[PDB]
């Protein structure tokens, strides 16, 4: 009975979730439907707000964290840290967050526009080094937490209570795949274990970066493709669960996103890219015909503009002429 | 079984535009007035032009004055209302052309192009008359061409007293004692004020323009950093006989209030956010205004403005930053 269409939210935390879906329209032109689950439109338009929302609300409600006296610490260069950051400034928790000098002045103002304290190492070092700082503020201070976004129980849970309910009800339990690449792996996972609970058997496909193939027989590298793919298995993925494993080069998922907003109105990240790819291959397998697939669209795009998932847009936009003497 | 996002799975992404969250001000409001904020930063582009797009698309398409795949939209614009227009081209079908001159960011052209439309750069020395003379040219050179004209339509307005009213009047119960706004064209403000009188509701109808460019108060056209308000002129669309006031906020209020909306209440936002709040924190600091309902907008997502005036000061302090020397393991 709270609905953010009918009622007045009490506060941004309470905006986290209960995000649209909307059927994949254009691009799909197999006999399979195929649904997008928009976790782009989060308050701070990344899925990690899930997570961030479960981390203060869970351990508040646990007596292991309380306003004021605690210090929310973590190590990301990436949109779990923005999460933690605004969950931070909404329900009055100092955080710092740590990472390589190497990230972008955009993505460091976005913690620092709300209060996080940013502690930077050096870009060698990279995550490890990162990893490492955090861990010493952590057991230095009396008062610190790590947040430990890739081995916390509250990862999973959040979207087996949250994420999962929410697609079984848009798609009134009518799922027969469902497909989503692995980060943390939180939200394959508690989905998964959701549909499970109800008795729904859809085929449950992870999805990873070529370039670094770790769920399978492969070694990890580097990759283009933020948010997925992190160069291990999570503690937090339950394998078992996992019925297959869709691969897709950088290059298949650049591709694929830069489609959706062209063909379809959805603008989104690497990741998404990858997912919806992954779809489009399981909706042309013949037995898929009159199935229903759901995936995952893990951020919206605007993030991502200065980056080579839109390099090839920003080559078209200059190599255009101005105009000079008309009228 | 109407459309509800949390519950439906939509059709396309225009059928996401609207049916925006509304949230209490909670921590910057220090007064005995409660502030509803209506998040139009919440819609699938991120601003409130995105139900005007919808509205000229969808009421063009029905008046047959537009048809798929055969008409042209053209409009000058160098803000939020191109990127909506682009997103409802490449949904539905249609070719966009926007002008805009030379000194737009990378930023904001790659917005458009990863919709498809057409740029069209003019110099930047002519701005904005300069690109609105480019898209009246094509438009009367091309008989398929239908200029969007976002100033003089019909269609501003009437999508706001037809979507944003109604969802404001829902979501607030009924309780609406002020709605004051940032005017831009002016039909989100005209828009909700028409369905708050169509509904016998006489909140006091509030206008928010730029103090450096003070139009509607009778001052002159001038520059200002509040990017979305502020064209410089009186929009046909505004309907001034609904206005019962005028409320002028600093480029530098606007900014401090959109900073500290980010900082204090988690709500990341543009500069007419800013002005906005600024502007209804103002009115709800009225004695007669102590137990009251003031609604206001945030018109756009923060994230857009990174890189400008708006977060400047933020940017200072992250550049002149320590990294920590060989102190790890
Ligand atoms: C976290 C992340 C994901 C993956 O979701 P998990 O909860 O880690 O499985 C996908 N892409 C992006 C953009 C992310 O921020
Ligand atoms: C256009 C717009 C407004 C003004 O709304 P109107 O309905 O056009 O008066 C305010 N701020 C921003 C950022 C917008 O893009
Ligand atoms: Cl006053």
């Amino acid at each position: 009975e709270f609905n953010k269409q009918n009622d007045v939210a009490p506060s941004v935390d309470a905006l986290i979730g209960n995000t649209p879906a909307v059927y994949l329209r254009n691009m799909n032109k197999t006999a399979a439907t195929i649904v997008l689950k928009l976790e782009s439109e989060n308050p701070m338009a990344s899925v990690k707000d899930r997570l961030a929302y479960a981390i203060y609300d869970k351990a508040e409600k646990e007596g292991k964290i309380k306003r004021g006296k605690s210090v929310i610490v973590e190590a990301t260069s990436g949109n779990t840290g923005i999460a933690l950051a605004l969950l931070g400034a909404v329900r009055g928790y100092k955080v710092i967050i740590t990472m390589p000098d190497s990230m972008s002045m955009e993505r460091r103002s976005l913690l620092r526009i709300f209060g996080a304290e940013l502690i930077l190492t050096p870009a060698s070092l990279g995550m490890k080094g990162a990893v490492a700082m955090a861990n010493r503020i952590v057991s230095n201070n009396p008062d610190a937490v790590l947040a430990d976004q890739f081995c916390t129980k509250y990862n999973a849970q959040i979207h087996e209570e949250t994420t999962g309910p929410e697609i079984w009800r848009q798609t009134k339990g009518h799922v027969d795949c469902f497909v989503a690449g692995v980060g943390t792996g939180g939200t394959l996972t508690g989905v998964a274990r959701f549909l499970k609970s109800v008795g729904c058997n859809a085929n449950i496909v992870a999805v990873e970066p070529q370039e670094s193939p770790v769920l399978s027989g492969g070694r990890p590298g580097p990759h283009r493709i933020q948010g997925i793919g992190a160069g291990f298995v999570p503690e937090v993925l339950d394998r078992e669960l996992v019925d297959e494993i869709i691969q897709v080069s950088s290059d298949k998922a650049i591709e694929t996103a830069q489609k959706l907003s062209r063909m379809d109105g959805i603008f989104c990240g690497f990741s998404a890219g990858a997912n919806v790819f992954a779809a489009l291959k399981i909706a042309e397998r013949p037995e898929m015909a009159g199935k229903t697939i759901v995936t995952v669209i893990p951020s919206f795009g605007e993030r991502y503009l200065s980056t080579a998932l839109y390099a090839s847009v920003r080559e078209e936009i200059t190599s255009l002429p101005v105009v000079p003497v008309s009228e």
